[PDB]
């Protein structure tokens, strides 16, 4: 059975106006800005941007990849597909 989201989990994350996007739940570094309550820090592969999202916008990657893991015209998207499949836990700083 599912647990709650934890750092390191791989997802497609949904933002208004954008396709479901390859992403991971990030850790929060010591001294770094924390997310609002009930939100997680989401790192978006390809763009390398961070937003704060709740579970309603987070789709586990294994279950969802057949639907959402297809190339997209959007900037950074196909780079993001490579990252989530080939090195999802690397440092992209």
């Amino acid at each position: 059975m599912p647990h709650a989201f934890k750092p390191g989990d791989l997802v497609f994350a949904k933002m208004k106006g954008y396709p479901h996007w390859p992403a991971r739940i990030d850790d929060i570094a010591d001294g770094a800005v924390k997310p609002p309550p009930n939100k997680y820090p989401i790192f978006f592969f390809g763009t390398h941007e961070t937003a704060f999202l709740g579970p309603k916008d987070l789709f586990p990657y294994d279950k969802s990849k057949d639907k959402y893991g297809k190339p997209n015209k959007r900037k950074g998207f196909n780079e993001g597909l490579w990252e989530i499949q080939n090195n999802p836990h690397a440092s992209y700083s």
